[PDB]
């Protein structure tokens, strides 16, 4: 049904999940692969920050192109976008501020959706969308603590509580807060506050601030990064089940960075809009949908670097709109037809010393069509191609902007839902290309017109592989998360190209809570075994955990690559 909400279920899968289209679907009706990782899976194996419960999630690695722990990728390519309740920021280089760190107390799970995103994204890579979505507050009481301590002196706590504000809890509030410590010495902390009011039974106010400060130490290097996110959130239901929302962010950031000598400032500035309309309805006996849409990605930031890469100042200003209609129509009872259509503008100005980076492309259209039949109680078959661009600073021979790189995605795959949507499964192939990849024009430039050197459009790679994946309840007592990916890269005439990213990940990770007398222990554990074919890593790891009583468990555990956790949970 409905429900994006994974907490308290104890399930390795979920629902319902939005972030592919903007439409909530099951994964069995979602014609792309798409993953969870649940507030169950974040707790099993103590995952901490964003970038943690990415790590372990279908067809992501790390990757590290030239030293160790450089970038999330999927799919032969970069993330380098992440979404918050759906509303994009950037996260390479200096965009980052903290989003790969965020505390997993405020997160109730993460939305994953690999290939070419665009349709709700706006300008990417064609690896993944990553959408996490934020706790918000219970109609009652409700309170949990977690206490946990670890190898390397780490430390940490946190709380989160749900207020009812009024009796009823019309009005009502959630507060979490997280602090650890560890080493290299390193410290966090972590506030998240929301409040909803229903102005009427079919009117939703939301509110909320966020901030966490990561603190780095041990030439003695000292990094401080700190962020607060303002959030607000409209929703009108009219009584014909049309749905209007409006939401807005603004992120303020601050970094912080000394040397031995050298010294970094950075400042952020983000703000976040979306409104969308959507409306059910009936047309030849059957139900469709429909949704119109509005999004604003508008982000600053500015450093000044002082030493008593090498710029002593860079302002990076990217501005992005994009406007989408998207439908899902039954051409028949066990058959749906997505459609969407995106329009996106994106202009830039950057400024260093010396020069200025400033341009705009003509208006993007990005296209969706997806297909999805269900074979039976369990099986739906489907179908999808999409598109995402990628802007590049390369300039015609006139000096001309050239058109942005553009990603096509074409994939199929089976789905299962087994025993109603307790365990899903899907296998997938996928093939992506890019094309109008900016090509270094000879020796020849144009560079009268300003700076140095031209290029032309050219076919770019191509990537094509399988996507398999298992997740939820294969008997009672007994939740697994497998996934398997494999891929292959090639030039635009067919050779292979070597990349750093791995062509084959093997991910499972599985607990069990004992049958009789044991029924108070759950043990588990996993792999994470990625492969660049040359070399292998594989990081194991075990859990084990004990219910005292329905309200207070301890969790114990252990990764390879030892490293070693232990929690205790508390709840009112």
């Amino acid at each position: 049904e409905i429900s994006d909400l994974t907490e308290g279920t104890n399930a390795y899968t979920t629902e319902a999940m939005s972030t592919a289209t903007g439409l909530t679907l099951s994964p069995r009706e979602t014609p792309q692969s798409v993953s969870v990782v649940t507030r169950q899976q974040i707790e099993d194996q103590g995952l901490t920050d964003t970038g943690a419960i990415l790590a372990t999630a279908p067809g992501i690695s790390v990757t590290r192109s030239d030293s160790n722990r450089y970038s999330f990728s999927a799919r032969g390519f970069t993330i380098d976008n992440f979404q918050f309740d759906g509303l994009v920021s950037p996260i390479l280089s200096q965009w980052n501020y903290g989003s790969t760190d965020m505390d997993a107390a405020i997160y109730d799970h993460v939305e994953i959706v690999r290939g070419a995103t665009g349709l709700m994204t706006g300008s990417g890579n064609p690896s993944a969308a990553v959408n996490f979505v934020r706790k918000r507050p219970l109609r009652e009481f409700a309170a949990t603590f977690n206490a946990s301590v670890g190898s390397w002196d780490y430390v940490r706590g946190d709380a989160d509580i749900s207020v009812p504000i009024t009796e009823d809890g019309r009005i009502r509030s959630r507060l979490v807060a997280a602090y650890s410590q560890g080493d290299l010495d390193t410290r966090r902390r972590t506030f998240y506050g929301v409040v909803s009011a229903d102005l009427t039974p079919d009117t939703v106010l939301t509110t909320s601030v966020e901030y966490q400060h990561n603190h780095s130490n041990g030439p003695w290097a000292r990094q401080d990064t700190e962020a607060t996110t303002y959030f607000v959130d409209l929703t009108h239901r009219f009584t014909n089940d049309w749905k209007l929302r409006a939401a807005y962010s603004h992120t303020d950031g601050r970094y912080l960075m000394k040397h031995v000598f050298s010294n970094y400032d950075g400042n952020l500035d983000r703000d976040d809009i979306h409104f969308s309309l959507s409306a059910p309805f009936e047309a030849f006996g059957l139900r469709h949908e429909v949704a119109l849409g509005w999004m604003s990605i508008d982000n600053h930031s500015d450093i000044q670097r002082y030493a008593m890469t090498l710029s002593p100042a860079d302002d990076v200003r990217t501005k992005q709109t994009g406007a989408y209609l998207v439908g899902r129509f039954a051409l028949a009872e066990p058959l749906h037809l997505i459609v969407g259509d995106r329009w996106s503008d994106w202009k830039t100005k950057q400024m260093y010393f010396g020069s200025r980076r400033e341009y705009r492309i003509k208006n993007q259209f990005t296209p969706y069509a997806g297909l999805t039949y269900d074979i039976n109680d369990t099986y739906t078959a489907y179908a999808s191609y999409t598109e995402i661009f990628q802007p590049q600073n390369a300039r015609d021979t006139s000096g001309g902007i050239l058109p942005p790189i553009k990603s096509k995605s074409y994939e199929l795959g089976l789905k299962a839902a087994y025993l109603e949507g307790r365990l899903n499964t899907s296998a997938a192939l996928f093939q992506t290309r890019q094309d109008n990849l900016a090509q270094v024009i000879p020796g020849s430039s144009i560079p009268g017109f300003p700076n140095m050197q031209a290029s032309r459009a050219a076919s770019g790679a191509k990537v094509e592989g399988i996507d398999l994946e298992a997740s939820g309840q294969i008997l009672p007592d007994w939740n697994i998360g497998a996934s398997y990916t494999h891929f292959t890269t090639k030039d635009a005439s067919g050779n292979p190209i070597n990349t750093n990213h791995p062509r084959s990940l093997f991910k499972l990770y599985t607990t069990y809570r004992l049958p009789g007398a044991l029924h108070r222990l759950t043990v588990g554990g996993g792999v994470d075994w990625q492969s660049r074919m040359q070399d292998s890593y594989a990081l194991v790891s075990l859990m084990a955990r004990f219910d005292f009583n329905k309200k207070l468990s301890a969790t114990l555990n252990v990764n390879n690559l030892r490293n070693v956790m232990l929690n205790l949970r508390a709840q009112y």
